[PDB]
């Protein structure tokens, strides 16, 4: 009863007029750097319109963040942090690594 708001959940946001709602970030690559990016800053959730840095990012918490990402098998740098605040921004300038192959899975070596 005095109105159930539990059927009435249709916020609906037709574009990203404000940042805020249309801004969850869509991709595996966005989805990656917004988790990580949710740790070390330590938010609710960073979204594809946030820069790293307004959300309580630093250049040192930067050069934190940006472990995560090597172990991700994505070459992040300082650099790319300052050149792309926005998140998808970033997401967008992410290289495919070469990870350090503990388990050469197809790598042999001269005897």
């Amino acid at each position: 009863g005095t109105i159930d708001y539990q059927a009435l959940k249709r916020r609906h946001t037709p574009e990203a007029e404000n940042p805020a709602e249309a801004d969850l970030p869509q991709g595996d690559i966005e989805k990656q750097v917004a988790a990580l990016w949710q740790q070390l800053l330590s938010t609710g959730n960073v979204t594809r319109e946030t820069d790293f840095f307004q959300q309580g990012g630093d250049s040192l918490l930067a050069t934190r963040l940006t472990g995560q990402l090597h172990q991700a098998g994505y070459e992040a740098q300082l650099s790319d942090l300052f050149n792309h605040p926005r998140l998808a921004d970033f997401a967008a300038t992410l290289r495919k690594t070469d990870v350090p192959v503990e388990q050469p899975f197809v790598h042999s070596p001269e005897d």
